[PDB]
Formats: structure tokens, C-alpha cells, sequence
């Protein structure tokens, strides 16, 4: 039996298994193929995860089947009562997603001299340009706009070294079990469908690749290529395309040339068959000789395998669960004053809390139960 292996590629390269080859044992035939380890690797079959102890068999696995396989190790080491409330992405020296530092700065003169007439509440307060307001303490500054940017919180960072926020990410406090694994994770992104669908990062890494591999990424004029929920659900496109980023350098650089890949296709080209290289190549009409060569390896057009004469190779070329889609929805009181004891209401998502009493006055931070602090107020300014 034969099936079709697609790694980091839009073309199946054919591997020859039996059914008694297990999953594991088809990772190590491809592993040696192309010189990565063998526990990093993940079979994917019709966006479903097939486990090494499983055989071609049990799988259900038949002539002309077309599996992904893709390089992420997985991780069971997470923190499940993080007190973070933001997720960015360090593009050095971390190279993944960390948890945020929300900081705030005078939009006009660029200093942390800002004074806020009250705290942020939500995520259009940080992302929206000048919906925050307040008066800067800097001498003959007329900045009365507030402009608050993201920093890694996993390492010091300078003033300067700003990192991408990751608005759809969120630590899974409300424990909501992922749409695809049903596996509680944290941190998980949620999709912008009605429903407001919870997917793990591991599983989003796993969709997002095998949509490169399958070129299933869905075209919007007003936005670009990006993928919507992995329900199907209507107007549920990505807008923050910076999302992206979090596959890493290698698979973020393959959603980048996407748009360039499909130009080529639609003109009548065909592109490069071999794992990391993607070229957009354009041939004469009837050539069956391709060759990668705009600034390397003969391939047939057809079968899209190395080049040779005659006839090609005989052997040549998903829903949801119904309640795991429902469990994986997002959406569907008073605390005493830690010097004062006097109970405080909360006003908002705003962590930042100030005792009414007038010989008390405390600012303190609502989920911690100590006084205000620079700590607080990058971890979790406001609670999401
Ligand atoms: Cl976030
Ligand atoms: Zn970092
Ligand atoms: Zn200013
Ligand atoms: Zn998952
Ligand atoms: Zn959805
Ligand atoms: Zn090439
Ligand atoms: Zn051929
Ligand atoms: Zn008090
Ligand atoms: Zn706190």
C-alpha cells in the first residue's frame, strides 16, 4: 500500500507502507528522509491526529490517501492558574508566544508620563489609537492621548523593544475544553464566530500548517489570505493577520509567500515539489520538464516527482464534532480592602482598585489583594 506524505509542502511525496506499519513506525521513515527527529514529528489525516501505537489498519488508512506530517514536539508543561491576562510574540530571543508586559506612554512626547483619567477596562482601550485619555506631567507637553504598547514579560526588556500583542490568545481560566482535542489547555486563541469558538495553540499550529500544505487558506479582497474558524463558522477570518507569527520563522515565512505562490498558479505555473522550497515557477505551456532556477532540481509536471521518461507512476494524484464544538464556547463580587477590611465594588474589568474610605485611600490590585504595583499592572491591568 502507498500514501502520500505531505511536510512542509503542497505536493504528497509517495511512501510505501503495509497494514501492520504502525503510526510511530511511518514518523521513522520519514524522519530518517529528511533528517529530523523522530518525537517531533505529527501525523495529520483528514485534520484529525493519528497516534504512534495506531497501525495503517486502524486508521483506516487505503491506496491514494493523503497524510500531513508536521514538526512541532509536543509540550504537556503549562500553567493552568497563570495570573497574565495578555500573550505576545517575542520575535527574539524567545521566538514563540509569551506572556505579555502592558505598559503606558504619552502618545505626543513618548514618555512614561502620562497620568490616566481612569484605567483600561477591555482590549479596544489598549488597541484602539487615542481612545484613552489623561494630561502628561512632561513640561509644555499639550499630549493628552494615551498610547499603551506590549513588551515580553519572560525576560528584561528595554523601553523600546516592543512585542506584537496576540488579542485572540487568552489563558484558559474558565477551563473550556479545546474544539479540535478537547483537551484542556492554556493558552488557548479564540475565533471571532458568534459562537466564539476555543482552540489549544498546539492545535491551531496543526490547522494552520496543514492548510498550507492542502493551500485551503481563504482569500478576503479588504484583508488578504488568512483561515477562519476551524468549525466553518461565517465571518470568522482572522483580521490580527500578525496571528500568523506564532508557527514560528520557517512556517510564518510559508504564509508570507502564499500570496505570491497562488499569483503564479492562477497565471498557469506550477510550484516546487521539495519540502522548504516553494518557488513560484513558470514554464513554457507544454513543458512536462520543470527545473527551480528570478534567482535546484529537475521534476516532472505531472506527478510532480524527479524527472524521468514515458508514462508517470501509476500512484499519482473534514467536520467538527457537533460537542466538541459546543463545550469549546468562551462565553456561552465584592472584596475587603486588604488594610481598611472595609468591602470595595468593582467597577469593570479594571484591576486597579482604590479604597473609598478617605483616611485609607489604598490603590490595590483586585485578583492579587496587595497594593498597586508596576507587577500588577503589566501582568493583568484588566482581567480577560
Ligand atoms: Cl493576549
Ligand atoms: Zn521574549
Ligand atoms: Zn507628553
Ligand atoms: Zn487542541
Ligand atoms: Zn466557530
Ligand atoms: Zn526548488
Ligand atoms: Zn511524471
Ligand atoms: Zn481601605
Ligand atoms: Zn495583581
Amino acid at each position: 500500500m502507498i500514501v502520500f506524505v505531505r511536510f512542509n509542502s503542497s505536493h504528497g511525496f509517495p511512501v510505501e507502507v503495509d497494514s501492520d506499519t504502525s503510526i510511530f513506525q511511518l514518523k521513522e521513515v520519514v524522519a530518517k528522509r529528511q533528517g529530523v527527529p523522530a518525537d517531533q514529528l505529527r501525523v495529520i489525516f483528514a485534520g484529525k491526529e493519528l497516534r504512534n501505537d495506531w497501525t495503517v489498519q486502524n486508521c483506516d488508512l487505503d491506496q491514494q490517501d493523503i497524510v500531513h506530517i508536521v514538526q512541532r514536539p509536543w509540550r504537556k508543561g503549562q500553567e493552568m492558574n497563570a495570573t497574565n491576562s495578555f500573550y505576545v510574540y517575542c520575535k527574539g530571543p524567545c521566538q514563540r508566544v509569551q506572556p505579555g508586559k502592558l505598559r503606558v506612554q504619552c502618545s505626543t512626547c513618548r514618555q512614561a508620563t502620562l497620568t490616566l483619567t481612569q484605567g483600561p477596562s477591555c482590549w479596544d482601550d489598549v488597541l484602539i489609537p487615542n481612545r484613552m485619555s489623561g494630561e502628561c506631567q512632561s513640561p509644555h507637553c499639550p499630549g493628552t492621548s494615551a498610547e499603551f504598547f506590549f513588551k515580553c514579560g519572560a525576560h528584561p526588556t528595554s523601553d523600546k523593544e516592543t512585542s506584537v500583542a496576540l488579542h485572540l490568545i487568552a489563558t484558559n481560566s474558565r477551563n473550556i475544553t479545546c474544539i479540535t482535542c478537547t483537551d484542556v489547555r492554556s493558552p488557548v486563541l479564540v475565533f471571532q464566530c458568534n459562537s466564539r469558538h476555543v482552540i489549544c495553540l498546539d492545535c491551531f499550529h496543526l490547522y494552520c500548517v496543514t492548510r498550507l500544505n492542502d493551500r485551503q487558506f481563504v482569500h478576503d479582497p479588504q484583508l488578504g489570505y488568512s483561515l477562519p474558524c476551524v468549525a466553518g463558522c461565517p465571518n470568522s477570518l482572522i483580521k490580527e493577520l500578525h496571528h500568523f507569527r506564532i508557527l514560528g520563522e520557517e512556517q510564518y515565512n510559508r504564509y508570507q509567500q502564499y500570496g505570491a505562490e497562488e499569483c503564479v498558479l492562477q497565471m498557469g505555473g506550477v510550484l516546487c515539489p521539495r519540502p522548504g522550497c516553494g518557488a513560484g515557477l513558470l514554464p513554457e505551456p507544454d513543458q512536462r520538464k520543470v527545473t527551480c532556477e528570478g534567482n535546484g532540481f529537475a521534476f516532472c509536471r505531472e506527478c510532480k516527482e524527479a524527472y524521468h521518461e514515458g508514462e508517470c507512476s501509476a500512484v499519482f494524484e473534514y467536520r467538527v464534532d457537533e460537542r466538541a464544538a459546543e463545550q469549546a464556547r468562551w462565553e456561552a463580587t465584592t472584596k475587603p480592602c486588604p488594610r481598611c477590611h472595609v468591602p470595595v465594588e468593582k467597577n469593570g474589568g479594571c484591576m486597579h482598585m482604590k479604597c473609598p474610605q478617605p483616611q485609607c485611600r489604598l490603590e490595590w490590585c483586585w485578583n492579587c489583594g496587595c497594593e498597586w504595583n508596576r507587577v500588577c499592572m503589566g501582568d493583568h491591568w484588566f482581567d480577560v
